[PDB]
């Protein structure tokens, strides 16, 4: 296999804008197909990126900052990856979704809002060619990524994610590490065939007659891990405090990071933002979709090669020379200036009347194929809307799942607090419909008591959110944020509605 840690910690440039005015920033993104190395030990890999880089650029834009992106698609007519023709024109598709967003719906990505190369045929919902992000929401770390209609596995996997951090200048106050020393991580696994070219498959295990060629998968767990576009890089730092910004931009995969010296994280962020009390932490779990904002503090590691450690399996057990490990860390950078960061405990104060509450299974049926189809309150994607809240509304979602597995949940435009989760007799439920708790409720751990938008679902477990639908109305969605789950068929859209 590839040799561990012999490249460089790729640090996406900076997006800079077509124009700016002290009221509006207008940025271009095209994709494209473009090569490159992931390894220094493979032929460059074809890939499709954002302005022909994976990941893609960096946007950093402040809270209020009126932004507007035209994403176009560059892209050749065919993709090079396996279509599977049966789960729902053009064959190329694209659209952007801001993930974190609060984006009116007509710039939100709207998986029928897709358009293939340079607009030239577009989906039913396909209104504007120019996004309008007016990013009226709390500091965090969001991230922009394909969302074309039962193409996401494929247009994510092919390299179409990218950073935006929405900087909140009142959060100045806090010290926090910055500029050099603030790092986005996006993590991403992927199987590389021998040859550069990268490995998705085209059928699943399932030997049946019966499947379309190429068919869908359940879930799909890739043999290495990269982060920032490299297999297994190293990042060279100095003894001080860092902050990364780490995305799980993986279509399937579930990390549990640690470090291999026993040093601790110090987590500020979540999805939505600051968490109001910092929280030191020995490992977390981060699922597809989630974002992790950290403080690594090397300053009493000088000299010291650190392990950034995976001990979740994906489709079996880790396997301690490969996906076992993520990156290294080398403290032997000298330190450049002393460090005037700071890890504040306290971050942020956040203070309701509760309009309806939802309850949502996370269902399964067969396909006429024999698959197994993913769906959420044993609807599907086309049926008519049943997720209606009104504008302003607060409700809680009460999210039964009898499956054996995790989903990681995602709403968009909203983020929402956690309640609790709970474990429930699956074979009771399953039969009768009844809920039998097998335990008390669990209330969220401190990393879950800020603001979530992408939540682990687990198996055996219902999880309760309590969600404000606004400030905007109209149609979004929601979705389990395992890609090979959202594509066939566990997504729904949301209609926010306004009287
Ligand atoms: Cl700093
Ligand atoms: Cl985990
Ligand atoms: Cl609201
Ligand atoms: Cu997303
Ligand atoms: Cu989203
Ligand atoms: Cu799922
Ligand atoms: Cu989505
Ligand atoms: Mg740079
Ligand atoms: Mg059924």
């Amino acid at each position: 296999t590839l040799e561990k840690f012999v490249d460089a910690l790729p640090i996406p440039d900076t997006l800079k804008p077509v124009q700016q005015s002290k009221e509006k920033t207008y940025y271009e993104v095209t994709m494209e197909e473009c090569t490159h190395q992931l390894h220094r030990d493979l032929p460059p890999t074809r890939l499709w990126g954002y302005n022909g880089l994976f990941p893609g650029p960096t946007i950093e834009v402040k809270r209020n900052e009126n932004v507007y992106v035209k994403w176009m698609n560059n892209l050749p007519s065919t993709h090079f990856l396996p279509i599977d023709h049966t789960i729902h024109e053009p064959e190329v598709k694209t659209v952007v979704h801001l993930h974190g967003g609060v984006t009116p719906d007509d710039s939100d990505g709207y998986p029928e809002a897709w358009f293939s190369k340079d607009f030239e045929q577009t989906g039913p919902y396909f209104k504007r060619e120019v996004y309008h992000y007016p990013n009226q929401q709390r500091g965090a770390i969001l991230w922009y990524h394909d969302h074309a209609m039962a193409l996401t596995r494929l247009n994510v996997y092919a390299g179409l994610v990218g950073a935006y951090i929405i900087h909140d200048p009142k959060e100045k106050r806090l010290k926090l590490p910055s500029d050099e020393y603030d790092v986005p991580l996006l993590i991403t696994d992927r199987t590389i065939n021998e040859d550069g070219s990268l490995f998705y498959p085209s059928a699943p295990e399932n030997p049946s007659p019966s499947l379309p060629n190429p068919s869908i998968v359940p879930a799909f767990c890739g043999e290495t891990i990269l982060v920032n576009g490299k297999v297994w890089p190293y990042l060279e730092v100095e003894p001080r405090k860092y902050r990364f910004r780490v995305i799980n931009a993986s279509n399937t995969r579930t990390y549990n990071l640690s470090l291999d010296n026993g040093g601790d994280f110090i987590q500020i962020g979540s999805d939505g933002g600051l968490l109001p009390r910092s929280v030191k932490l020995n490992s977390f779990s981060l699922a597809p979709a989630e974002r992790y904002d950290i403080i690594i503090d090397f300053t009493a590691y000088e000299g010291e090669s650190i392990i950034l450690a995976n001990s979740a399996g994906c489709g079996g057990d880790v396997n301690p020379e490969t996906d076992a490990n993520i990156m290294q860390f080398r403290v032997t950078k000298p330190l450049a200036q002393k460090d005037e960061s700071r890890k504040p405990k306290y971050l942020a104060s956040y203070p309701e009347r509760i309009q309806n509450i939802r309850t949502l299974k996370l269902a399964g049926t067969q396909d006429e194929y024999g698959r197994p189809v993913l769906l959420l309150n044993n609807k599907r994607w086309h049926d008519p809307v049943t997720e209606t809240p009104k504008v302003g509304t607060t409700e809680i979602w009460s999210i039964i799942n009898p499956t054996r597995g995790t989903h990681p949940i995602h709403l968009h435009l909203v983020s929402f607090r956690v309640l609790d989760r709970r474990p429930f007799d699956i074979a009771r439920y399953q039969e009768s419909g009844e809920l039998s708790y097998t335990g008390p409720a669990v209330p969220p751990p401190p990393s879950e008591k800020g603001w979530k938008d992408t939540i682990q679902a687990h198996a055996g477990e219902v999880l309760r959110i309590a969600a404000t639908f606004g400030p905007y109305s109209g149609r979004y969605v929601w979705h389990c944020h395992i890609l090979e789950h959202e594509d066939y068929d566990m997504m729904r859209p949301m209609d926010i509605t306004d009287p």
